[PDB]
């Protein structure tokens, strides 16, 4: 059972923009993936300060970096809080007509792309490198879901009945035809160590057979 959605009209304008702006410098999408994953693991950690048992669905704070040439596939995992299916809905937990407002004033007004995370909107840089994207996630307090977007103005939210998470973020970018640098093992370290050097949670970059 498949549920689809329209794009808020600004977010769909966000969404245009960062797939059609001229912007060689792509490589920002994936520091502001892993800043996501630190901030929902931060959320997690201080709920747990005062609640130890919410951290029953696994103890371990945590971002693993996953390239899968056969399936052109970059995930970016986290243990954090997770976003319940609301929060999916409500443009994955963001603040975003407001953002994407300023953003685009920025922009006007001589920011460039790389400032997105500026404006709270750093999820949607994934379109910068992906045709596709897909985003699983699982919060104590709701069902594990599977949210969708090729942009084209609508989304997907399906319950998921894939592999079960515990709790957390799992983004999967399907990379377009011409950006699988980003699946090479120099290729994510350098970006790693270039813009996630004080992100403090492991950053586990796996290894393919
Ligand atoms: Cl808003
Ligand atoms: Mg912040």
């Amino acid at each position: 059972e498949v549920e689809t959605f329209a794009f808020q009209a600004e977010i769909a304008q966000l969404m245009s923009l960062i797939i059609n702006t001229f912007y060689s410098n792509k490589e920002i999408f994936l520091r502001e993936l892993i800043s996501n994953s630190s901030d929902a693991l931060d959320k997690i950690r201080y709920e747990s300060l005062t609640d130890p048992s919410k951290l029953d669905s696994g103890k371990e704070l945590h971002i693993n970096l996953i390239p899968n040439k056969q399936d052109r596939t970059l995930t970016i995992v986290d243990t954090g809080i997770g976003m319940t299916k609301a929060d999916l809905i409500n443009n994955l937990g963001t603040i975003a007509r407001s953002g994407t407002k300023a953003f685009m004033e920025a922009l006007q007004a001589g920011a460039d792309i790389s400032m997105i995370g500026q404006f709270g909107v750093g999820f949607y840089s994934a379109y910068l490198v992906a045709e596709k994207v897909t985003v699983i996630t699982k919060h104590n307090d709701d069902e594990q879901y599977a949210w969708e977007s090729s942009a084209g103005g609508s989304f997907t939210v399906r319950t998921d009945t894939g592999e079960p998470m515990g709790r957390g973020t799992k983004v999967i970018l399907h990379l377009k035809e011409d950006q699988t640098e980003y699946l090479e093992e120099r290729r994510i370290k350098e970006i790693v160590k270039k813009h996630s050097q004080f992100i403090g949670y492991p950053i586990t970059l796996f290894v393919e057979k």
